[PDB]
């Protein structure tokens, strides 16, 4: 399966002059954030029961875009946000609230710096199926996008970012009860 | 199986961190805690793996304020490892930062031109290709024993929960892993200013 570290880096933009969005053409910048992008997308439009996102800045329309879609196809999305940031400007989880994504942010004023993404997490999708009131799922695994903290700006500002993406057991399940437990802890808006 | 027993697991720092804190003060006062979430149990997680560095500590990272894991590097440093740090070139200078006094000591630090941000925060215990560079360098004929670590996550693990902030690092000896981490900092060290 997947397991990968995805790097946003200076080198990003070199091969600009060669270039459902993104739709990448092929070049030989192997630090393409294009790339990149279009790698972090794929997770997401594999989603088939569940996203769960804790996002520190989400900016990025690329990504806004894909959770959109993923919703179309009935995937169940919730949104743990920083506390200051959630509704700032540029802020796409407006818009995703508007469309019925629930959205929790914490009580205490720190920083909640964690962001990671866990696609169809074995724990929340067994949640899913009792709760749907089912015996069958359709196939799936789970996947965790994580890393440095604008990784969900998509590469926008040429920053040194990364994320690893992966689908390793032990990682997944980690984060998808870490985002349990912030969510039936965190307070809604 | 041995392999598979080495650390692989993802650290989290959260609000429930210092929930046991007066536990441990009674028992200081001599009279181990309960807390999963535990910050004190995170960080000695973390500092194991760099007393575990035998020659290598490459350091990518966006803020370095912890007094605590300045010494470590410090205990590593004198323990012969080799340390280099890459950082974002604006908060090198910021309030707390430690790089200047680990400079002092001579570790070797390198920030990039551009003033973006520097939003990496890695570190590389004895990753391979480090390992051999030193090896040939010194013109070695072997190494002592020794193992990949990489220890990567949200932009502040470093503060080593200190502040009380949402933080996570993955702490693991996965080969890939530790091995395209390693690898982006030899670019990124080339790449950069002094
Ligand atoms: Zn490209
Ligand atoms: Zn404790």
């Amino acid at each position: 399966r997947v397991h990968e570290v995805i790097i946003f880096n200076e080198l990003g933009e070199i091969c600009a002059a060669v270039h459902q969005k993104p739709q990448v053409s092929p070049c030989c910048n192997t630090h393409c954030s294009l790339r990149n992008v279009a790698k972090i997308v794929e997770q997401i439009d594999r989603a088939v029961y569940s996203i769960d996102l804790a996002i520190y800045t989400f900016t990025s329309l690329f990504l806004a875009d894909s959770i959109k879609r993923a919703l179309q196809r009935g995937v169940i999305i919730r949104i743990i946000s920083d506390g200051e940031m959630v509704y700032s400007k540029g802020s796409q989880i407006s818009m995703l609230a508007q469309l019925g994504v629930p959205v929790r942010v914490p009580i205490t004023t720190n920083l909640m710096h964690n962001a990671f993404c866990i696609i169809d997490g074995f724990e929340r999708v067994e949640e899913i199926r009792l709760l749907r009131k089912l015996k069958f799922m359709r196939p799936c695994y789970s996947i965790v996008i994580s890393g440095s903290v604008n990784w969900t700006a998509l590469g926008l500002g040429g920053n040194w970012e990364n994320c690893i993406i992966t689908a390793d057991d032990k990682l997944t399940a980690t984060f998808q009860a870490e985002f349990q437990r912030m969510w039936r802890a965190f307070a809604k808006t």
